[PDB]
């Protein structure tokens, strides 16, 4: 078509406030990776851009068994990995790129890298190797999954970051040369972008695949620099040095829409932040402790001064754009002289002294708040800086006491934020990603339950009641679903705030 013909050629320069840690997604957990790897690689099946909904990938079709046990799918023909300066073979995709990538974290003896501080966190995390009972090649293209038990999240986290398909004869090459760690440096994959370049903490350059097998991408490049300070990173919207940006400070959202050739997208979000409680330490280990904590902090006062309003006040663990969201619990009230009482009740009537971690990007006021709002019942706050890599990496071996955490939905499911987040199996996992290590056999059992039944009204039953637990236990202090707000110069159009995987660039484009 004549309008789509229009849309191809330029360079997109996208910014956000921390690098990536890895291009290996199955070895990190955050969104800031996966900027970069969500654009590289491919997955058996994907969410089509702007939804949460299932489409094709390099998986083309698939059959499920009717009792959940039995999934098999057929793999995309003709597909190729990239070729790049560093791996000029072309080599197409094929079964034995997805035994390797999944059977790298399933089974130990073929985890690939050498031993050391990498791991499969996310697949470790969701006791994917309990789900999961064998995976077979049939032929070169076709993959069976026999699963230990019925699991109604399985297709939809076969559309994850972690699962990205990476290739097996690239791995070989590496490993015969002695470089195994660069499969996590210098990356392989399928997708619509491949990479060029990554200096770390500056900029990461991804490069417009011309054999990609699906719709090519508009764009011939995309910049995805790294500019730490919100503001300097405004700024450079403002000069037109970047063109779309994460992460901006909310106080200067209305002076940005005001300007000229500047839009602001804002849609509700699937995220959520809050603060982390950890639960097998001192005073935090006391649910009378948590709920003092809970009624200390004034939400809706929080969410004025930290967001400037672009949020809803947080009362289960996972947003209400989600279905099975309980809209029968109480947030907890705001109540000085309640918070107190209960800390006497737990035998602390002079408080106590505690830490709250935080990362050097966020606004610097939440954890200001956060201390100011405790020192009125006489818990004495620290506060610790650290870098995001860095952050990830203490809060993930549970050096905290208290740090803030947030979460961005992978899937459409309440699985992906209670299961993942804070299961008894999730807390199992080192590193983790239950950063409260709520252990709760009562709350974990009815998630377990929830996957072994897939009819929508089912599970939400039963999630319904896993919120009412998790509210009784407070593991943690709810603080906001943050509204999703994303800057960006008015020529720069397609991309979208909704869905998930928000940041693959393949249908974004520069209008002329």
């Amino acid at each position: 078509s004549v309008k789509e013909q229009k849309r191809f050629g330029g360079v997109l320069v996208f910014a956000r406030g921390a690098d990536g840690s890895s291009m290996d997604p199955a070895l990190v957990t955050d969104g800031e990776s996966y900027v970069a790897t969500g654009n590289i690689y491919d997955t058996l099946v994907q969410f089509k851009y702007g939804t949460t909904e299932i489409e094709p990938a390099l998986a083309t079709s698939w059959d499920i068994s009717p009792d959940g046990l039995v999934y098999t799918f057929h793999l995309r023909k003709g597909v190729y990995f990239h070729q790049t300066k560093y791996w000029n073979k072309k080599v197409e995709f094929s079964a034995k790129d997805v035994l390797f990538s999944f059977e790298r974290q399933m089974d130990k003896a073929k985890r690939y890298y050498s031993p050391g501080a990498k791991s499969y966190k996310y697949w470790e995390g969701m006791g994917m190797s309990h789900i999961i009972k064998s995976i077979e090649a049939l032929d070169d293209y076709t993959i069976r999954f026999t699963l230990n038990g019925p699991e109604a999240p399985f297709l939809a986290n076969l559309g994850m970051d972690f699962l990205s398909i990476l290739s097996k004869d690239y791995a070989d090459y590496l490993e015969q040369n002695n470089k195994k760690d660069e499969l996590a440096k210098k990356p392989v994959g399928t997708g619509p972008f491949k990479f060029f370049l990554w200096n770390k903490d500056e900029k990461i350059i991804l490069l417009k695949n011309q054999d990609y097998w699906g719709p090519k991408a508009y764009l011939d490049k995309v910049v995805v620099r790294t500019i730490p300070n919100s503001s300097t990173r405004a700024l450079a919207l403002r000069t037109g040095e970047i063109m779309l940006m994460t992460g901006p400070n909310l106080n200067e959202v209305e002076q940005l829409e005001k300007l000229p050739n500047i839009v602001v997208d804002k849609s509700a979000g699937l995220l959520a932040s809050w603060l982390s409680l950890n639960t097998q330490k001192k005073y935090f280990n006391n649910p009378l402790v948590r709920l003092a904590i809970n009624h200390a902090i004034n939400v809706d006062d929080y969410i004025k001064v930290i967001y400037e309003g672009f949020a809803q006040k947080m009362v289960n663990p996972f947003p209400p754009t989600i279905w099975g969201y309980n809209y029968n619990i109480k947030p907890y009230e705001y109540d000085l002289k309640k918070a107190k009482e209960l800390l006497k009740q737990a035998g602390y009537p002079n408080g106590f002294k505690t830490t709250i971690f935080t990362t050097s990007t966020r606004n610097p006021k939440g954890a200001v708040f956060i201390q100011a709002s405790l020192a009125k019942i006489g818990i004495d706050v620290k506060i610790e800086v650290y870098e995001w890599g860095a952050y990830l990496k203490r809060t993930g071996l549970g050096e905290h006491e208290m740090a803030f955490a947030g979460w961005m939905a992978d899937i459409a499911d309440p699985d992906n934020f209670l299961y993942t987040l804070w299961s008894k199996q999730a807390a199992s996992a080192i590193p983790t990603q239950n950063g409260s290590f709520y252990k709760s056999d009562a709350f974990s059992d009815l998630l377990i339950k929830a996957k072994r039944v897939s009819d929508q009204k089912e599970r939400e039953a039963l999630y319904l009641k896993a919120q009412e637990i998790i509210h009784k236990d407070a593991p943690y202090v709810p603080l906001a679903y943050p509204y999703s707000v994303v800057p960006h110069l008015s020529k720069v159009k397609g991309y979208k705030t909704t869905g998930v995987s928000v940041n693959r660039f393949f249908k974004v484009y520069l209008e002329k």
